[PDB]
């Protein structure tokens, strides 16, 4: 179906992931980050002691200078750059060459990260927060617009398998960022599309959530207490103070048979087991309950311990395998990172103002259980979730 575009996406979910691009004329090749999280397309635009290489603006014939700076301030850090516009491409995706804004990073605090191996991101929510304005055209904009490739895109993160290194990322591709297409390769059974609120970051509404189906029952709002958004920028399933607490009590009760240090529920530790006996069966399936389309319905995605416990290289890199529990609390909302995504194919699709999710073709598992997505539901009293 998608043939070229299968398997375009590489890195570290720990880390994120990216995908390979070029700009300017002649062609400068630099791994970008895949992040649904934002609407910036920026790129290292000068050295730094992380950026293997950066985006050279004086040895681009096409390159424009817009003249306008922008400050971009995040968590105890930031990036700085300059605005302007050159020619850009996606090697291993659509065919074809648009003209986008990029924003020329000149210095940043806590922005690269070491190890990861992308110089920049590609925002692809919409223009609503992007920096420093709306009138700041993001990138699939510019690309559907120039173009006659579909306003839509999907992803297929399959968070590869057992701890992987920086080494191992050009060695394991990562998943799959397919533009303008749905590929049927790339998950089993049916499709379920859930609305999107509003068109700024991409949120969703959750109305129930379960711990190996027994109900959290907490008022659906709670849920997306300040907003529920879908992040592929974010590793772990983020939930709000409450709702995080409510799950960790249900999610150790379930595993009660061993017993964990407070740490490990805070991500501050983590567990191992002798290679090979991870007991699996102990740890619940977590299961969130989404919007349908279709008035009065719902349907529902379901993930296994084998996505939200991290596998991580042992401290001493011994003969055991060792994971971090990624799940963790929020006071800005909700975020369905990597630890959700990885479990799904999750489809991006802008022109009909949805997302949809689908049982992912690659997704982790072992041949008792597997993830999960299955509707229609019944439980009244929907909308009354979103929060104001
Ligand atoms: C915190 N990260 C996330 O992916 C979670 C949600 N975000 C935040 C985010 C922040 C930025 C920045 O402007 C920034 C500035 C200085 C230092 C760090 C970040 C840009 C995009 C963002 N998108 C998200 N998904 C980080 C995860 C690694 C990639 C950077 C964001």
């Amino acid at each position: 179906s998608f043939v070229e575009m299968v398997d375009n996406l590489r890195g570290k979910s720990g880390q994120g992931y990216y995908v390979e691009m070029t700009v300017g004329s002649p062609p400068q090749t630099l791994n970008i980050l895949v992040d649904t999280g934002s609407s910036n397309f920026a790129v290292g635009a000068a050295p730094h002691p992380f950026l293997h290489r950066y985006y050279q603006r004086q040895l681009s014939s096409t390159y424009r200078d817009l003249r306008k700076g922008v400050y971009v301030p995040y968590t105890q850090g930031k990036w700085e750059g300059e605005l302007g516009t050159d020619l850009v491409s996606i090697p291993h995706g659509p065919q074809v060459t648009v003209r986008a804004n990029i924003a020329a990073i000149t210095e940043s605090d806590k922005f690269f990260i070491q190890g990861s191996n992308w110089e920049g991101i590609l925002g692809l929510a919409y223009a609503e927060i992007a920096r420093p304005d709306d009138s700041l055209e993001p990138f699939f904009d510019s690309l559907v617009k120039q173009t006659h490739v579909p306003n839509l895109f999907s992803l297929q993160l399959c968070g590869a398998g057992f701890p992987l290194q920086q080494s191992e990322v050009l060695a394991s591709v990562g998943g799959s960022m397919i533009i303008g297409g749905i590929d049927h390769s790339l998950y089993t059974g049916s499709l379920w599309y859930t609305p999107i609120r509003r068109e700024w970051y991409y949120e969703v509404i959750i109305v129930r959530v379960e711990i190996n189906g027994q109900d959290l029952k907490m008022d659906c709002k709670e849920y997306n207490y300040d907003k529920s958004i879908v992040d592929s920028g974010t590793t772990n399933l983020r939930l709000p103070k409450k709702v995080f607490e409510a799950a960790v009590k249900s999610i150790k009760a379930a595993s009660s048979t061993e017993k964990f240090p407070d740490g490990f529920w805070l991500g501050e530790q983590l567990v191992c087991w002798q290679a090979g006996t991870t007991p699996w069966n102990i740890f619940p399936v977590i299961s969130l309950y989404l919007m349908g389309e279709v008035t009065q319905q719902s349907f529902r995605i379901t993930i296994l311990p084998q996505q939200y416990l991290r596998p991580v290289e042992d401290v001493a890199t011994s003969q055991d395998d060792c994971y971090k529990f990624a799940i963790s609390q929020s006071s800005t909302g909700t975020v369905m990172g990597a630890v959700i995504m990885e479990g799904f194919y999750v489809v991006f699709d802008r022109a009909r103002k949805r997302i949809g999710f689908a049982v992912s073709a690659c997704h982790v598992h072992d041949e008792f259980r597997t993830a999960a997505v299955e509707g229609p539901f019944v439980t009244l009293d929907m909308e009354d979730c979103g929060y104001n």
